[PDB]
């Protein structure tokens, strides 16, 4: 079980929020220029640090959006691997715990996710900065659960 | 935030907005974080803005909770200054449960001015409320709720006092 | 509009979108006007898109109605091409009522392709639908509903062939 | 004594001012409203009626919730709102849903039965919603009786 | 109603029947001009929504037997089935898998929204909005197998009115 | 405690009330840092812009300098927009004098405001809509009135902000 603070709710529209850690305020990072909304609730695991000096970020697949700033207890089921202009980028894929939503209980690996959801997610990431000057993403592959858990542990320990 | 404002008004912190669908939020009393308690499974949403009175303590070990009857939803984590007008009494699988029923103060909304007692609320609204609590956990294993009655304004004020004094 | 879209597909005109609040709409066959039936008094919303099959006739004189399981709501009056996968069987105060359960054809949403019967639906969702039907009329006097069970696809195809044949 | 009202503009909806084309039966965008105001009530008209201005009799339907544009609410008139604008007198029936549709309005028999604040909010909307249209304005002169509304209704059905 | 509505609201102006609102969800609606029924064409599979209000001019026939299409650039979404009177300012030009496709770019008439009065040619539209429209059309079929779209370029107002006239005369 | 200025001409603005957001009039309580419901507003009017204030500022009314952020979309309450001041909306109510800074997002947030550097660059109807809002949003609150007395320019705005920063 990991705690994930949500920055950006699924299907929310053009606003790209980001938490300032120095203050804990939610800042507007960007007013997004495409017609794309985030495919998943999106946030981070508090008290963790990626090698990029930032927290471990997370896509929480849920059936519903959630107010920015709310926390979802989830479990990691995988990892989405990307490289952006700032280099390499990994995002955990997680789902609510069976206390929050029992209907995800049979979802144990990426394998168990809708294929189309997964493609929607790649398509989103590969395109949502297209109209952002000086910015881009490439999706190089996926990791499994064991891979997700090691990322988290390394990020807690860092 | 204190349990009470002026003129015997209470501060109530909103966890869940009225008619707001399936997310059941709850504030972590420790860290002050807004947590997702559940993604609720029925097709019901709360009939009221729902929250708690800060700086209070129930026998259950949590803040006195409150249903705010209002004409409009409010973002979660926002604070409505209200007057208590009653109590909803329940029993669930784990014991007794009471919820204050409050309305906004006339300074937030003058249209509630003439609502001083429970008998002043919409009759359907009151049944909507009981219906909500008696059924919204039906798809949750082992959970039940039964409304056993209502208390009056004094009853509420006493509950609130005890909650304050108990902190 | 014809009831049938292909061999094993139906047209369904949506009156009430999934998760859409208190408004309960019903189309007036005569006028073809969409009327407000009631403002519902519980905190329940439709657990999915709900409508009927144009050009069909139930044993009750009304058309054959369907709950269309979908990923999203649809505007009332709009028409979804589906395939029947089952049926929900109920009784209310006015006796028997059954509803076809359907999913969008795979042309409209391929994520539904692998759902061919009721048992391929989310168990919670099925539980959600029943719970709704069993309680959404609770605060309306002299009104009630009990779910007596489900029928399978064959059973649904037969209710549709009937209502067309009638 | 019950009326069918086809709704053009749902309470609290954005800026889109819809207008029924009687010719075609289509829903036209009359205006993208320039102010920050939203309709205070669901608004439309009674089919197969006909007012002095040669337009259908139009109705504000006080309800607790919005309805999609084009849908029809069975209602019963309780009063009339009387106005004049840059073009003369305008009057609007105030109706509430039948008790079949919403039993919570059962006790609403006259205008006096309405929230004073709703009545005020209505007046203000009308007096102000066209402020940013050049040359246009509205002033509310007063309110009519339920018999005034029925009369009005009677007259629009007959005029038709 | 699709039959009772004229294609031109007068000399400047076209009646456009909206099928899909701006910034609307995944639902891709299409009027069937047989029955005038609104059909769900598809539940779109990407995270994209339409960047403007989308519909067609009644009483027109494109070369391909459909009506003439219009993206109505507007400040706000309208309800599907509703009609807006606009005036054309351009056309967008592309190629999908099934050949050529041009769509008319229009704005409301100044009677509907006077804030559009100074918008006369494409050059007057926000550049980011134009890029956003292109982007949309180039990508919103990406998850639909065998489906593709390239944007060829833009036509001017004269091109647009030529398109309208033709479709009318056709 | 968020900085007033994100840098030498940009300001941080904490949003209380989203554009087009309905009847809820929120107000942050400084002492608690809690988002309070101030009013359930009684007319059918919504805010024309995202509205809030600059932290760490203090006006003469003993409240922080408050801002209308013209933007294409509402943003959640409590969220912070980085912007740049382009003018001042100058008014009087029953309490006396009042000024609201008019800001737009920085070009990092939204490049489409890039070309908007003075009030005359704004849609005239938008400006008409903002004035109308303020001059009527309180008509149904007894005793309350507002008169828009005019507009200030960027220099003016930028002075107000400077003073509000120095005064805090």
């Amino acid at each position: 079980e990991i705690n994930v603070i949500i920055e950006i709710p699924m299907n929310s529209g053009p606003i790209k929020y980001e938490f300032d850690k120095e203050s804990g305020a939610l800042f507007v990072d960007r007013f997004m220029q495409t017609t794309m909304s985030y495919p998943c609730n999106y946030g981070f695991i508090p008290d963790t640090l990626s090698n990029d000096g930032d927290p471990v970020d997370v896509l929480v697949v849920a059936h519903h959006p959630v107010v920015p700033g709310s926390v979802i207890k989830c479990r990691a089921i995988g990892v989405l691997m990307m490289e952006d202009e700032s280099g390499l980028d990994e995002k955990i894929i997680a789902v609510p715990t069976s206390k929050l939503d029992i209907t995800f209980d049979h979802i144990k690996e990426l394998d168990d996710l809708c294929e189309m959801l997964k493609k929607r997610i790649v398509h989103f990431f590969e395109h949502y900065k297209d109209l952002e000057k000086g910015k881009w993403v490439k999706v190089t592959g996926w990791g499994d659960k064991v891979k997700a858990e090691t990322l988290i542990k390394e990020g807690i320990d860092r």
